[PDB]
């Protein structure tokens, strides 16, 4: 497997028509999952999947711009199990991330961060065993 966390590079940042995909299974009794898009310190997005929010679970979207997160996007469909294998795939489109789950579309989140060619890294974290990590141009 690879080593949790986990950071990939993504040489010259992002660009529409970029796929990235994650293979990876849930840890038993896990917390949280993070993807973290970064343009050096600032998250340009962050998709953080939480097991336990008071009793709930729920997926939630932000960016962390000068160490200030901003307004929240949650999202109350969530496809992850405890202990199950999934597929997350996000599709970088002109206007926003797509992100699919097990090869269902979940949900999107509108750029903040403009300047794509900057987001440079992408870091994987969470109660997950990571299978793999990569980006296709498709
Ligand atoms: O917004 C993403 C960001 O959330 C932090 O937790 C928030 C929490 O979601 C919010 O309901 C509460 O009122 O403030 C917390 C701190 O901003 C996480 O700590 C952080 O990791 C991100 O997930």
């Amino acid at each position: 497997p690879l080593i949790v966390p986990y950071n990939l590079p993504l040489p010259g940042g992002v660009v529409p028509r970029m796929l990235i995909t994650i293979l990876g299974t849930v840890k038993p009794n896990a917390n949280r999952i993070a993807l973290d898009f970064q343009r050096g310190n600032d998250v340009a997005f962050h998709f953080n999947p939480r097991f336990n929010e008071n009793n709930r679970r729920v997926i939630v979207c932000n960016t962390k711009l000068d160490n200030n997160w901003g307004r929240e996007e949650r999202q109350s469909v969530f496809p992850f199990e405890s202990g199950k294998p999934f597929k997350i795939q996000v599709l970088v489109e002109p206007d926003h991330f797509k992100v699919a789950v097990n090869d269902a579309h979940l949900l999107q989140y509108n750029h903040r961060v403009k300047k794509l060619n900057e987001i440079s890294k992408l870091g994987i974290s969470g109660d997950i065993d990571l299978t793999s990590a990569s980006y296709t141009m498709i």
